[PDB]
């Protein structure tokens, strides 16, 4: 089922980022920042949300606290989507 | 690449129960508890896992407030990750 494939593939690359070295469980704001401008590199924003947007990946660039759980990189992804994605660019 | 494959499928699937019907953007609980018992059928709690696990879908069952929007359905995956997929048994 297309949704269980999909977030198999989210966790795998948590894995991939989380496991490099240190808490598996953990990244670090900079490692969060490098994953979504790798791994969804060609995600942009919408063309009410730029300002949103611009805000959420100072955000990562500044801020270098390493207690980003998966929950908060998931949470991420989600913001994401209210930035890139079509579907959202009339919402709230 | 598999992420932006993922997350618009993601997408896709809040957009199936969402759009159902009334406000594009919000789900109900009932919604959200059917869409997961039926896109993640086969994904089942972890050894330690089982009690939250549980506690987490009683809760959908039994409330019926219809403010579930996109960053809460999300958050409900994550949920289900730490619950039944392997990688967070002894997270």
């Amino acid at each position: 089922r297309p949704l269980e494939q999909a977030v198999a593939a989210i966790v795998c690359t948590f894995q991939e980022y989380a496991g490099r070295c240190g808490d598996k469980y953990k990244l670090c704001q900079a490692e969060l920042k490098e994953l979504l401008q790798k791994e969804l590199a060609t995600w942009t924003p919408t063309e009410f949300a730029e300002c949103d947007y611009n805000k959420f990946m100072s955000v990562l660039d500044t801020n270098k606290d390493c207690e980003v759980d998966f929950v908060e990189y998931v949470r991420s992804l989600a913001c994401l989507c209210l930035y890139c994605h079509e579907y959202f660019k009339d919402c709230p």
